[PDB]
């Protein structure tokens, strides 16, 4: 079938890539337009690029991650096992939908790890609105809405909770909240189920640094930033049994 | 067919009498379909553990005589569909003993250090050393779980959350630090290392267990049913409690 | 004696400034922004920080005074309505001086020369884009290899600021120390960090040494500039201290209570 | 000079203890367990804490030494394989002395005072609710499991597990950390750990219940009808015997980070 392979850039990834492509020279044809199997070689950062490269056809693509360096949560296959990889089950992980409104039109984005909103320099002040209901007035560095699979990324470093990627939900964590009598925040991470909409509304400044995984751009004149669990899912190709918690253990505990 | 529990104070007992007077409703504490709690969340917990054997045929209603609770959302000046929340199944192994929790289930030592092996799905995850561990229900996240640094999750999510209690987290006993949220059919097994005497607590019930071989945690198939008359959002209840 | 007054910029602060200057004009007070002995900041903590760095070359000859036109600050503890009593007490010289410790930041390059900075609140170091990875060396001894957003070294008085939002502890400004806090540490198998904030005494040096990237985004009291080809970043408690003019007694813990709990 | 040795209890501690006593049998060392000048602890930090309270009324005439039979401790810095060197070094009388600050715990109901090397915690006997007073000034009303006041050297103990900051023992201060605070509309607490210098008094005053489970280090007691719990940096200090540079941060490193040569 149709497939394609992306590379990190280093010699180890490109050499391993060419080594695998020649292996398919079976009934496998290389195609980067309409692939059925996308293979990422490098790390989680490399895998994220492959996700956004083919986010228009997530329903017809199974992803496979290979790490040339340290173990990743997406790139979970060693280069020494590249021979065996060249008949599988499909595992689906939830994604995050980020919608931005302006003063025009609106923009939507898909996240595999998380989406963060920070200030354009000074203090980040927004009103956190949960399901058309005011919850808190936040003041700090920013806010982080994480995917289940993305909880082991930025979310964890921010003191968030680790969620199993079988749970369809999203998690909101604080970034250096001042948390005083004027700007009282919840402090605890908040996990939202499906059909729940978290709305971030400006108070004074209208310019925000919205980031989606590995892409941070400046959005001017922002009226609203809404978060909710996307209906679209990312599909993986399961060959062996590598449990999520086991993958967490090998990463942080060892 | 229904029944009514009371906290113990005069305000709760007298209000209870008024509700009986209001009720083709036959008062039956044997096989009730409607259980009404009067007092607070603590009183509500007592009503839950009173009928664990018939949680599938009972809809609960909470009335707070004191401050607002997460389970008692009805003011006493209002005595005049079903919503299901997940539960936590706690199994202690020696003949095994099982317990159901509405808020959470914590395991501490019987005096000295608390040292166990955290096993996730028959696979060792970490060796814990500290005060103890806390496995919380979705609805119980706004309780002890929050104080321990745990995350707040909406009760519509069927899962369980494990949080640390003063982990030493060093070379020998490296822990994850972050709270862990486990879905359905996931089993967290806590296995002793040396001392096998632990102070296992289920919600408001803290009992001492001797000769413990294994403590297993998993989301129970049984769910607690509430009676929804109005619409009080979970996040609004969190807002009114911690954000004033 | 010689004095000067800085203003936030709004009408209220500027108005208060002119009236105080006229107030001092009734006594033996000379206005001088070049070599003053008393620097009065009118506005907020941010305004106070600007006045600090404006005269960081003569901190030994200056007693600072903060006046908050808005909400109460940790550096600006005087209300505008007390400006009249402030002038009269300043003119007589009826006040004692209280000293707060400062943080010394030293940046080394691939010999550029060598840059030094003084911080009243804190000094932070982050990357210039990607992952921030450095080796934390405490007193010429390797302590940890850090990977994350960055690191924040705070002064005692600066603990109630960015430090607190990062989970740092609150120290009384009488304690001569500095506090290092983590900024979103990945803290895994490869990059194991302490997690806990670290309080260092005087004469202790925390050296941050690069692993791959030499470019770092260093900020001193929100003066964030890009430093290229960085060889070393050293942290130590400065021998220089900031001097305040004390007329009454506003306890640090009360200022903490009035700011984060209730007022 | 006069010395004594405490033991954990196991075979390793008792055997190593006998070897040292016999080791001092070639030098001018008098063994005395009632009025010693050098107290040696064999076992762990728990053993050291026991040796501290055993001779806490003569802290001015005693320099302590710790030997860890198991993992590295913050008070037991010496290895069992270095016991041979310790005897000769102690006999030669060649060592500088290092002093660590202590925590003074006062319980009023007559007045009871306690000295802590690590920390002093106060819990309930149900909900623990007290009013935290800092220098005769109300700061917050706490509600949770309890409160922990830690010594500088004690910051690496329970204080670290509670999320407190690590302080160098050269700093004469004390640190207050929360224990499972509820922090809501009614009971708003600071959250952050608080570090107090000398001459600063932290007063814990009851709200409803007067009974509290007050613990000082290993000693966990129960005080009834408590009116006030006072915390302040004690004037008394514990003295150590230094032979070689073993930095505090190294002990922190070798305990929480990694120990590659072990
Ligand atoms: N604005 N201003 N003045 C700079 C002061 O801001 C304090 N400081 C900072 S400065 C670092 C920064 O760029 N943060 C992005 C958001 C932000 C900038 N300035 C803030 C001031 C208050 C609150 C948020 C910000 N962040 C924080 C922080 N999250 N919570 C508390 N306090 C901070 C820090 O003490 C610094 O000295
Ligand atoms: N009782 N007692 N033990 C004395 C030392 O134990 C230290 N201490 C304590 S005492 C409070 C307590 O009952 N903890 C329950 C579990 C436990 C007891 N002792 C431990 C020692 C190490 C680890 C866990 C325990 N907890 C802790 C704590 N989580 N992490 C570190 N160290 C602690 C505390 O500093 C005290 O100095
Ligand atoms: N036992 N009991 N009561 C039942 C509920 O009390 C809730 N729960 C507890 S019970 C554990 C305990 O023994 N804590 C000592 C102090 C305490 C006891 N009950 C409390 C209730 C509120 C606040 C403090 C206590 N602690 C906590 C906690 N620190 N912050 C929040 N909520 C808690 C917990 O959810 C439990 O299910
Ligand atoms: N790897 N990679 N690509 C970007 C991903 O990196 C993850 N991500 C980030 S991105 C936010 C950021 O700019 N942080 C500054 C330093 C940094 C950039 N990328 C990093 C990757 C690992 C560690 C630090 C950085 N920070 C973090 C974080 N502290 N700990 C864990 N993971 C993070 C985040 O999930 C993002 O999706």
């Amino acid at each position: 079938m149709k497939y394609m392979i992306t590379s990190k850039g280093d010699e180890k990834s490109d050499l391993l890539r060419l080594n695998m492509i020649a292996g398919f020279g079976y009934d496998m044809e290389y195609d980067d337009v309409e692939p059925e199997i996308v293979i990422s070689i490098g790390g989680d950062g490399t895998f994220l690029s492959a996700f956004h490269q083919y986010e228009e056809r997530l329903d017809e693509i199974a992803f496979i991650g290979i790490h040339t360096g340290h173990l990743g949560f997406y790139a979970d296959w060693r280069p020494a096992e590249a021979d065996k990889l060249v008949e599988y089950q499909k595992v689906s992980y939830p994604l995050l939908k980020t919608t931005v409104k302006y003063g025009k039109k609106e923009a939507t984005y898909l996240a595999l790890n998380e989406s963060t909103v920070k200030s354009s320099g000074g203090p980040f002040v927004v009103d956190v609105v949960i399901n058309d209901i005011h919850f808190e007035r936040f003041r700090g560095d920013g806010l982080c809405m994480s995917t289940p699979s993305g909880t082991t990324a930025y979310n964890k470093s921010l003191g968030g909770a680790l969620m199993h990627p079988s749970i369809e939900a999203m998690q909101l964590t604080e970034m250096a909240s001042i948390n005083n009598r004027v700007y009282r925040t919840i402090g605890s991470p908040l996990v939202f189920p499906k059909h729940h909409v978290v709305s971030l509304q400006p108070v004074n400044d209208k310019d925000f640094q919205i980031s989606v995984d590995h892409l941070s751009i400046l959005h001017r004149d922002v009226q609203e930033i809404r978060y909710e669990v996307s209906a679209k899912k990312i599909h993986f190709a399961r060959f062996r049994s590598f449990p999520f918690w086991r993958r967490v253990h090998d990463s942080f505990i060892e």
